[PDB]
C-alpha cells in the first residue's frame, strides 16, 4: 500500500564469470548497502549511475578482491514538494557497455516512466529491482568486466526549479565480499 | 535498519470483477512501474492518487485492454531537509469510491501517522503496501470498475516552507497486462 | 456500510520481552479502555500518542505492575461538520522508539491517508487496528520497554477553522493486568 | 491500530425473559443500527442513554412486539479538535434500574476513564462493547423489563467550550425484531 | 535467530595532542553506530577493536596514550586505565609504526553485545582513553583512536523513507 | 593440467642510495619475467621472494629500506609500506649480514598466481619499495632488491624461431 | 563437609615509606579476618593473595619492597625474604604500573588452610614484608600491601546478637 514493486523487462544476458571457486571455499561475508543515486527537481537530471564505480559501493568493496551482488534495487522516493510540483522519472537497468543514454530511455527494452509528482495520484515509493540475470553479478573481480549493472535515469528540466529536491532514487541491496586485499590502514 | 515496512490494517473487501469465456484467451506479460506521487516540503499537501486514472500506470496499459495489478506498495521518503525540519504524514489506501478525503485520513480504519525526520531514528524509508483484498485489482478491463485502489495522503501546512521537497511518496509495483489491443501502427 | 476497517500494512517486529520464573505466579483480569486521543477541526493537528505514558491506560495499570495490551485499535470519527468542511487525516502505528514524526507519516511503510467528509461516501467511522507483532505488547512490566505502541496522526492546517472539532480519533482496546502491587489503603 | 476494543467489567446478571417460544418458530429478522448517543466539548456533558427509549432504536422497533439485542457496543470518537483540547470521558454500561448517576461513574464496578483529547496520545477510536449477560437482552417485549441496558457517560465542563463537538459516542449493533405490531401506516 | 545481516563500521572516536584528553566513548550512543543501526530495532556486536594511530607530528612531540574497554557501568574513569584489567599504555613517538598497528580488541565476554533492543542494557562497551596534558599543544592532532568492527542487524524499524 | 615445465628466474628490480627511491615493480610486466614467458601462453608463479642485499658502502652511509607485496590493485603506495599488512622496515648499515640474508616472501594467497593467460588479470604481484632521499647520495648503489622464484609454463606460443 | 559458605575479604596489612618497615603479618590474628570469622567456629582459606600497590609518590622517592609467604613457624625473618623460597623483590619507582598489578599468591601446600578450629594450628599463613629505611621519609605512605582472598566458614558460633 505504501510501497509498490514493479519489475522491469525479462531477457537473459548472464554475462561471464571467473571459475576460481574450483576446490576453494574461501570465507565470504554479506553486507547490505544503500546510497543516494540522484536527486530530482533542482534542474534537468539525467545521470547514469554505474554500480561498479559509485563511491559508496566502492569504499564498501575497497578491502576486497571479489565483490558479488546478491540482490539490488532502485527506489523512487517522492517528497511533499512533489505533491504540488509533478514530475516524471525514467528508470532502466542496463549493463554498463550499452550505448543507451539517459535521454533515450523509453527506446530500450524495459524503460519505464513514472509520474511521482501526482497531485491526484497517491504519494507512494516505487521500487524497481535489478534483474541480475540481465547483467553481470560481479562488481569487482580479478578481471574487469563490461556487463556491470548501470542505472539509467532521467527527467526533463523542471518548470518551477526548486532548491530542495522533489524526488530521489536510492539504490540498496546486498553484496558478497571475499578474498581480502592488502591496503593501507 | 534502513527500510521499515509497516503494513496497513484492513478487512477483506475483494470487489467482484467480470468473468472471461471458456474460449481461446491469451498469455500475458508482467511489467513493473514506479512513479512519483506527491511532494511535501512546499505547502499543505493533501493529495489523492487513484492509479487507474493517473498515468503512467496508464501509458503502460494503453496498448492492452486488460490490466491487473499484481502487487503494489506506497513508499515514503524523507530527505536531508527533514532531518531538522520535521513534518508529519498521513497514509491510507482506500477504494476509489470512498467518501474519505485527505484531511480525514485518521478517521478511516487503518489510517496511519508517520512523523518523518526530526525524531531520533527518523529519516528512514517507510513502506506501506496495498492489501489486494481491500480493493479491486482491475485497473483496466472491458468495463470500468469503481473500487480500484486509491492512495490518499496528507500533511499539515509547513511552518518553514522549503523551495525543495522535504519528503516524497512514490508508488511501486507490477501489472499483468494481457489481451493486446489493435491500434494504428 | 457504517463502519469500515482498513488494516495497516506491516512486518513482524515482535520486540523481545522479559521472562518470568518457574515459580508461583498469578491469574489476571482483563479490563477494557477507550479514551479520546486527538481532535481535528481546530488547527493544524500533529499529535502522537504513546499509550504507555498517556493515561488513562495508566490510571488503569497503576495498581498492578504487569500490563499487557491484548488487542487495540485506533478509531477515526467524522462529524456532521466535516460533511461540507472536508479534511484529510494521516494514521500510522509506530514503535515508540521510532524517528518518524507526525508530518512524515506518509514516508513510513504503512502510512495511510484518509479523506474524511466532503467526498461521496465519506462520514463513516474508519478503524485502523494495531498489529501486535509490529510493536511490543508490554505497557508496564518490571522494566521499561522502548518499542511500545505509539499512534501518530496528522492533518494539514484547516482553511476554515471550526470552534468545535470536525473529526476525532479515539483508541479502544483491552489490557491484561496481573500481579497486583502493594500500596497504601 | 486505528480501532481499539476495551471490555468492561465481568459479572453475570442475565435478567429474566418470556418463555413464549414454546412450540413457536415465528419468523424474525435481524437489523443493524447505529446512532449518536451524545456529544462532548460544547459544555458539561453527563447524559444517560437508555437503549429501550432512545428514539433511533424506537422507530426501528416501532412496528414490532419483540425486539431483542444480538450485539451492541459504544464507540468513543475523538476529532481533530480534541488533538489540542484534551478531555476525559467516562463510560459504563449498566441496567436501567441501577441508582448510578453519570457524575459517579468510577464508583460502579466497570466504570472506565479515557483521555481522548491526547495531544501526545494517538487519536484512535475506542470501542466499549456491552456485555449482554450483565443486563437484559430484550428491548421491547409483551412485558416491560427493568434490566434494560443503559449507557452512563460523563465529562467535566470544558475549559475552552467549543461550538463544535470534540468527541462523540456512537452506539451500534444488531437487533432481532419479530411478531409485528399493527400500527398506522 | 531471524533474517539478520552483518555489516562493518569504523569511525574515529578521539583525538590527542590538542590538550589533556580524557574522554570515554560509549558505543551505544556514538553517532556513527547510530545512523548505522537506526533502520533496525536489534543491534548486536559481532566484532570490535580500537586502533590507535599516531602521525608524523608524534616524532616531534611524543605522547603516551591509555586505552581500556569497560562495561560502561564500571566506576573506572580515564585516569585509572592502568588499574583496570586489560588497560594499556603506548608510547607514540618516533612512532615509525614497526609494520603492524596498535590494536586493542574488545573482549566480548567483558560486556554486552546488545547495542539496541527492546530494553536499554547498562553493561555495553565503553572505551576509556586518556593522555596527560601535552607539554606544548598543537592545533593539529598528534594521534587518534578509531573504533571498528562488525554489527548484526535485524527486526526492520519503521523510519522516514 | 597439461604438459608444463617449471623453471626459475631471478632479476634485480630496484637500487637504493642514488636518490630518494620509491619504486613499485609489477611482476606481470617486468622484462626479465617477460623474455622468460614469451614462448608460452600460460605462466603461473609457483614460488616468489624479494631479497634485499646491501653493500659495503652501507656501513658508511646507512639507509632504511621498506618492502611490501601487493595485489597491484591496491591503492597502497610506496610511502605507506608500513601501513600495509606485511610491510617491513630494515636498517641496512654496518650491515655485516649476520649469516642469513634479508628475505621477504610473497604470500600467494594475497595475490594472483597467473602472470600470463587468455585474460589479463588485475590482482597480480607488485613489489612496493621505498627509502627516503639519502642524506648525501652516491653514484654507486648502496643496496638492491632482487626478485627470485619459480614459474610454471604451458601452452606453447608461436614466436619467431 | 557441612553447611558452609565462602565469602571474600581484603584488608591492607602494611605501609611503606614512613620508615624502615619490616613487618610480618599473620592471617590467623589479623583483625579484619577476625571480625570476619567471629560468627563461625571453622575457617578455612580457599584462596589468598598479597597485592603490592605503589603511589604517585613512588616516582619521586623509589623504594624496593620484599614479600614472602611463610608457615609462621618458619624461623625466617623479614631481612631474609630473599633467602626464602618464593620470596621476591620489586622496584616501585616511576611505577607507571605497566597494565597488571604486582600480585604474590600464597601457595596453599606451603601452609595450613585452617585459620580457626577446635585446636590452634601453628603452621598458618604469615606474610613477610621488608624494605630498608627510606633515604628521606614521608608522612604519607609511598606504597602498601593488601591481603585478599576467600574464606570458607561453617559451624555457627554463639555470639552476642
Amino acid at each position: 500500500s505504501e510501497v509498490v514493486k514493479v519489475k522491469q523487462a525479462s531477457i537473459p544476458a548472464p554475462g561471464s564469470i571467473l571459475s576460481q571457486p574450483n576446490t576453494e571455499q574461501s570465507p565470504a561475508i554479506v553486507l547490505p548497502f544503500q546510497f543516494e543515486a540522484t536527486t530530482f527537481g533542482t534542474a534537468e537530471t539525467a545521470a547514469q549511475v554505474s554500480l561498479q564505480t559509485a563511491d559508496p559501493i566502492t569504499k564498501l568493496t575497497a578491502p576486497y578482491r571479489h565483490a558479488q551482488i546478491v540482490e539490488c534495487k532502485a527506489i523512487l522516493t517522492p517528497t511533499d514538494l512533489a505533491v504540488s510540483n509533478p514530475l516524471t522519472v525514467y528508470l532502466a537497468w542496463v549493463p554498463a557497455n550499452s550505448p543507451a543514454t539517459p535521454t533515450q530511455i523509453l527506446r530500450v527494452y524495459g524503460g519505464q516512466s513514472f509520474v511521482l509528482g501526482g497531485a491526484i495520484s497517491a504519494a507512494k515509493t516505487i521500487e524497481v529491482p535489478l534483474n541480475l540475470d540481465s547483467v553481470n553479478r560481479m562488481l569487482k573481480d580479478s578481471v574487469t568486466y563490461t556487463d556491470t549493472p548501470k542505472l539509467l535515469a532521467y527527467s526533463r528540466a523542471p518548470t518551477n526549479p526548486s532548491k530542495i529536491p522533489t524526488a530521489s532514487i536510492q539504490i540498496s541491496g546486498r553484496i558478497r565480499l571475499s578474498k581480502p586485499m592488502l591496503i593501507a590502514n
